[PDB]
């Protein structure tokens, strides 16, 4: 279920994300590349990247736009870490286009893991981060399952 974060945990999340927030596009490009390189089956899910060698598409605007849009959502989630309804809305709106996409929870969770590994967080910030991410996926999966209105 959704579990609100304390004011202290909210600060921990903001601080944990700070490095990435300060280099959002750069981080996005690297993480997305590492994600598709470690879990190559996922490249085909992105119709614009499908059929090309990963090292070939990594430098294209298209690849960068995708990585950027993904991280922009996470950035806005962190922005709303202190407002559950707002946090939920960011995810609800983004969930729509994924509902009809043939993507497994494994794929989504693997991306979560690549992001976590890149942050190298200590356990205090990690706990707060995982609380926010658990909320992220609770909302995201509820929405993919057709139960997004509960957050309205
Ligand atoms: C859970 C973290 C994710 C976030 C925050 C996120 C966010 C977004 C956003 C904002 C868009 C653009 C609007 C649209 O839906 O067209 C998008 C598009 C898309 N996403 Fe995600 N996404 C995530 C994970 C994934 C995963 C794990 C996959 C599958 C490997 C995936 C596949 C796609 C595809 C195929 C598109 C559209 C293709 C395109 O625009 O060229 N996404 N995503």
């Amino acid at each position: 279920a959704f579990v609100g974060l304390s004011d202290s945990e909210e600060k921990l999340v903001r601080d944990a994300w700070a490095p990435i927030h300060g280099d959002l596009q750069g981080t996005a490009n690297t993480v997305f590349y590492n994600y598709l390189k470690k879990y190559p089956s996922n490249q085909d899910k992105f119709e614009t990247l499908k059929g090309h060698p990963l090292d070939e598409v990594k430098d294209t605007a298209n690849f960068k736009l995708i990585a950027g849009r993904i991280f922009t959502i996470f950035d806005n989630c962190v922005k709303n870490v202190g407002n559950d309804k707002g946090f939920q809305k960011v995810i609800a709106d983004m969930s729509g286009p994924h509902v009809a996409r043939p993507i497994t929870h494994g794929s989504y969770n693997d991306l979560r893991g690549v992001i976590y590994d890149s942050m190298h967080l200590d356990s205090t910030h990690g706990a707060a981060w995982n609380k926010m991410m658990d909320n992220f996926f609770y909302v995201f999966y509820e929405c993919l399952d057709g139960r997004c209105s509960q957050f309205s």
